[PDB]
């Protein structure tokens, strides 16, 4: 599929997955997560087949969770945050 393997090896104009790093504090305004401080979210961008109208767009398809560590009070919690990482892209 249009995933990191297929996209990061052959960087081209077509709709494909792109690297992107998100810092929780600067980018999301999030203070509540202890670790990590950010993550490789990726994003989808590129050309899709053209049409006179209603041309498809390069959008995310598959998403994946991110393991996080945060505290409630003094208690640590390890959690899967769902749908944080873009794993592949499609033309929609």
């Amino acid at each position: 599929a249009l995933d990191a393997a297929y996209c990061f090896r052959n960087v081209q104009d077509n709709c494909c997955l792109r690297p992107l790093y998100i810092d929780f504090k600067r980018d999301l305004g999030w203070k509540w997560i202890h670790e990590p401080k950010g993550y490789n979210a990726n994003f989808c961008a590129g050309a899709c087949p053209y049409r006179a109208s209603k041309s498809p767009s390069c959008v995310s398809q598959d998403l994946e969770p991110l393991t996080i560590l945060y505290y409630i009070g003094n208690t640590p919690k390890i959690e899967q945050l769902s749908n944080m990482i873009v794993k592949s892209c499609k033309c929609s």
